[PDB]
């Protein structure tokens, strides 16, 4: 029966069927008294399988590589008469024909990516086997069984939870689609459980530590759960393309199904402010416990969690930050800024905004579905936007296909290309109704694309990977290729340059904006410059113009002219937004030639960090007293200040709350931690109050045995 | 503000914003006159005169007339004005959801604009044109006067809402079709025929697309609004179908139809019942929840309505022996036992007797050139890269050629038409040995309605070359390169079997032949396994087993006849009356395995439609429907469904029960509001028997 299908869909890793202990059709053939899977952290298996790190008790192993087991019999194994095989099965509806029920026959010698087990040793009543997974095996928690074969059918062991084995992806294996050439990278992109996230803006790149915590207790299990909550067919869990294509779509709770509820409202009603999270562990576990979407997240929190996901299952992955990101490009390689007849920027017609920065993920894998050469890193943005399917994540999009405008290849390529390679067009909206494009800034969007380096906390410029150099046959042709493969370029694109340098200030200080015109030709010009200063979210969405100023300049031929504006703290203070960012529009009009000059910059105000100092024994198992101090920089009282602490391997994420803090006051929070991991660890603190927020801190600790 | 976006998304055609009348001074419009009325140049020339709708309807990228009447004569000296078309609540000229039509001396190709075609005593007669890349939907119309002190504008007036649709008549629209017959067939035809049965006994059926009926155009848009589709995306056929097809199969309370194949159908209409798309879509708009229940051809008919109603030339394709749920594997596993027996314990994959999916015409500018045209869209979900969904627009040209690296979901459809059956012996000790590969079963015939009449049109050659030839081998080797999977490494005694087709309740034959071309003899040991199955291939139960024993002298040809008796099946037939016959055999000498399989469906008898009366529009006409219980049993709770677009709205009637061999008659009076060759369609669905259809080829006059 079924109608639709003989056997229901096998799409849960938790669901299980029981296998018959005996099933004959038509007793001393051998019987198992015990099975030993050399698990143990210190032991052979886990260490050689790089799984020795997980805070987990069952045996964890990576596909395509051989592992050890010993089977204890009720009598010596006689190769002349006995017969058996090890079994591994996943889900309620196993099926050999779909890698969900796996035989593993004992073999003379193990072959290239084929399941098999070579008998390696025989004692009195014990056989030591060397079992080999296939490099294409599904990933998930399998059930183990030993089946003795009688000529009348089989006798097999019974449900034993202690023998469940986990098979993860294998970056160290030459045949795994997710294979990585060398240890440095593998260590970093897979084994590292801490990363730095780059925010701020290009001329003042800021960083903060994020805990991936992929080896903490429960996380490996939550990742299987996420796939289960997505009803992911088990037969597809061995495909990294499909894992990232499905796992990413689960990150953003459309309605209420995914992991996180995205919110950029600066209020965050009944949830945690995206800026408070110190890492992935809290979220993922909190999701598991409620089976409901965690609130709230924004692009970096979605990218953090997804990076934990990928690495935890064994897929090499890293977060990437793009500076001046054209999110919601809809494949349009242009951003429209509208100007009034008198040079100003039309506050009403300009509803499109460039993000100060926008992070996304990159996952390493091959691309058997695309032509040769498009393997390597794949861009996967889990912050939705309208693509072909309409308003979902994008990717895996081949990073190499992006750099060459080869946007005819899946998945979601035009939307990442246009995120990183699109121009700003300045248009004048005439009082009668027409529009004319003044100039185009082809070097503002995608200025800098960066990621944390293999060494330590330093940044790595990865801009050349997404694009060539603006103004070279290369960048020009890639741009043309993308145009024929559906990248939209709607509008077809007086020697007086001018630029302005804002001087990065501290939260609460007055600072300056220094405009500089340089009349390059041989004429005396009369210009009318206009300065527009707006308070904004990091996404570029404005909240208010807090400073408007217009001024005339009489430039001398071949000379120059500098104009310094002074921004007093009081003009902005009362209405800043979370990441304390401001945007500046500087437009000038040369009434002689009618040529227009426009420039825009973003600046994020600086705030002093949280202090973390350790006081104790930096030895695993021994106590150390962690101290976190914060000093209210503002001249007003902070209330309901939630301090946070984390550091995978040192402590579990904790959070304390202070009813209030008077201005210029300081608070200390002593905490005794019991470091369970040895080596270079790191603490992480974060702060968020009803007023001030998006304030972090970190310390690097050295813990040994 | 908004944090994430400056302005909330514009994804509802229903939401509207009230435009200000004076945003800050002479010329005031008294009235606008579009030439709506279905007899006029407007709807006629635009081919939109069939919709039962009173508002203006124009196909994008083509000119139409309108006339504005002003309080005083327009003077090109001191007068400035323009027609504005707006859609949604958050319009942006930037996003194409705000179109300000300026007066132009002449009309450029591909741009919005209104040429003043004539002016008289205070009235201007315009000839407006639209971008051939225009958003499809229901636009609002205004008239804005630009004074030295701001704009003056007309107010909210519903009577002008203009629908603008896709236009395959315009050579600059992505949807352009270069043949008027195909345009007629593929777009203007609101009646279609769906093919089913089985490759040897093709049954045909009639389906009411009903795109022009009262309320369908508006429900199609409603579907999109339900899918929260960004207005800017509605001008893109690709994204329209990609998002549209995803709405048809309700994934838990979301979509239009709830799929079901459990012969029960506990709380809705048995899929075999529906006569057309009409009431489904209307039931959908009214309940605002998913309609129960549907199957492949049903999904295909509702989608085919959604495309045609909007202007994209669509059509339904039926594949015989279609490997659904293939997961990109190019192989179907049939497990043989050691002696030659079909092992039903393992053999759990089934090939569909037939499967119906849509085909939509459009250019594909997102891929190389050579791939535009007919795009296969299958809204009956299966596991593709995204995981259990419709398999988006996939270029048939690519399929035919193996280029499965070009979206969308190409490997999965290329595999529905190209897998091979692999007969594998699962040895008793655990071993597996593949015995044979049938490279001629799946996708044996792919058919679609002919352009002229209700005939069949073999379009098999479009999807693939011929099994055995070079271009075919290549495409295969090519698809293999982009991810299609071929997991298993692959006596002149010819054996084939013929099954005669009997009617529901009649005994029938099944001859099995064996030809030996060798100069020696052999000992065959055959088996016949007959099962009762759904059209999907899933067996309900084996109703007849029979093991033969043959001895073939050299150069022999022995034929042996089996006999299936009505009683052997009558107890367990499934809704479509499919029977699956397997025939394995092993030449004892050589130990070779010969294997063949077939299907047949029991000829269920037609329902009778006969009409009497004035065959003229508006003139009453009587339709006589009658079904004769062909069962020797009592048919409980019998529903009879009446349909016929342009003639009657869908109707249904329930008969307590029908005594064996008796004949019920249903009589109703229709008032055909449409002329030309028309059609009446009927179906019957009772607690036991169902998948009984009847139709009549009338011709209304006037
Ligand atoms: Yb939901
Ligand atoms: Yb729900
Ligand atoms: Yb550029
Ligand atoms: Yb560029
Ligand atoms: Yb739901
Ligand atoms: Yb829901
Ligand atoms: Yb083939
Ligand atoms: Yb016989």
């Amino acid at each position: 029966f079924g109608g639709r299908r003989a056997v229901p869909p096998n799409n849960s890793n938790a669901a299980e069927d029981d296998l018959p202990t005996v099933e004959l059709q038509g007793q001393e053939f051998l019987n198992v008294t015990s099975v030993h899977l050399f698990k143990e952290r210190w032991d052979t298996n886990k260490v050689d399988h790089h799984t020795d790190k997980y805070e987990n008790n069952k045996l964890i192993v990576r596909r395509g590589q051989s592992f050890y087991v010993q089977i204890d019999f009720s009598r010596p194994y006689d190769p002349r008469r006995d017969l058996f095989r090890v079994e591994y099965v996943i889900g309620r509806y196993p099926q050999e024909n779909k890698g969900t029920y796996i035989p593993v026959p004992i073999v003379s010698e193990l072959q290239s990516g084929k399941w098999g087990a070579k008998i390696v040793m025989r004692e009195d009543r014990s056989v030591r086997l060397s079992i080999q997974s296939s490099p294409k095996c599904i990933v998930g928690k399998f059930r183990m069984y030993v089946a003795v074969w009688t000529p009348y059918g089989v006798l097999r062991t019974s449900r034993n939870p202690e023998t469940d084995t986990y098979i993860l992806f294998n970056p160290w294996c030459e045949d795994d689609a997710v294979y990585l050439d060398n240890e440095k990278e593998r260590e970093e992109y897979v084994l590292n459980d801490i990363g730095v996230i780059f925010y701020g803006e290009v001329n003042d790149i800021k960083t903060r530590s994020w805990s991936y915590g992929q080896f903490e207790d429960g996380i490996l299990d939550t990742c299987l759960y996420v796939m289960d909550r997505a009803q992911m067919d088990l037969s597809g869990r061995g495909n990294p393309i499909k894992v990232s294509r499905v796992g990413s779509a689960m990150v953003n709770a459309k309605d209420d199904e995914g992991v996180l509820v995205g919110s950029w409202d600066n209020i965050y009603a009944y949830g945690v402010p995206p800026s408070a999270w110190t890492g992935s562990v809290d979220i993922l576990l909190e999701y598991r416990s409620s089976e409901n979407p965690v609130r709230y997240g924004q692009c970096w929190v979605f990218a953090g969690v997804f990076n934990t996901f990928l690495r935890c299952l064994g897929i090499p992955a890293r977060i990437v930050t793009n500076y001046f990101s054209a999110h919601d490009n809809d494949a349009n390689l242009q951003m429209d800024i509208f100007l009034e007849e008198d040079g100003n920027v039309n506050s009403k017609l300009t509803k499109d905004s460039v993000w100060n920065y926008h992070c996304w993920n990159e996952a390493w894998m091959t691309r058997p579905d695309l032509p040769v050469g498009f393997g390597g890193w794949q861009a996967v943005d889990s912050t939705p936007q309208e693509n072909s399917d309409g308003m979902y994540r994008c990717g895996p999009a081949s990073v190499q296909a992006i750099k060459h405008g080869h946007v005819c290849f899946q998945f979601d390529a035009p939307f990442v290309f246009a995120e990183v390679n699109s121009d700003l067009i300045y248009i004048t909206a005439k009082k009668d109704g027409t529009h004319v494009v003044e100039n185009v800034d082809a070097t503002h969007i995608g200025k800098l694309i960066v990621t944390k380096q293999i060494g330590g906390d330093g940044m790595m410029d990865i801009t050349d990977t997404y694009k060539f150099q603006e103004g070279q046959e290369e960048e020009r042709l890639a741009l043309e290729t993308a145009l024929m493969y559906g990248a939209k370029k709607p509008l077809n694109t007086s020697n007086v340059d001018m630029d302005f340098e804002v001087e990065n200030a501290v939260l609460g200080k007055d600072f300056k904006l220094s405009i500089t015109f340089r009349n390059n030709s041989h004429n005396r010009y009369t210009i009318t410059a206009y300065l527009s200063a707006n308070i904004t979210f990091y996404t570029g969405v404005p909240k208010a113009e807090f400073k408007k100023e217009t001024f005339d300049v009489t430039l001398e031929p071949l000379s120059f002219k500098k104009e310094a504006v002074l921004i007093q703290a009081g003009e902005y203070m009362g209405q800043l937004l979370e990441q304390a960012s401001l945007h500046f529009f500087v437009t000038a009009r040369i009434n002689e030639t009618r040529d227009v000059l426009a420039k825009q910059k973003s600046t994020v105000l600086t705030i002093p960090e949280i202090i973390i100092k350790v006081r104790g024994t930096q030895v695993v198992g021994s106590d150390m007293t962690v101290t976190v101090e914060f000093t209210n920089p503002l001249k007003e009282t902070l209330r309901n200040v939630w301090v946070h602490l984390d550091g995978p391997g040192v402590t579990r994420p904790m959070k304390k709350m202070f009813r209030e803090i008077r201005p210029n006051s300081t608070v200390q929070w002593e905490e005794v931690c019991r470091p369970w991991v040895s080596g270079h660890r790191k603490l992480i603190a974060s702060m968020s109050s009803d007023s001030l927020r998006h304030v972090y801190g970190e310390l690097d600790v050295q813990i040994q045995r």
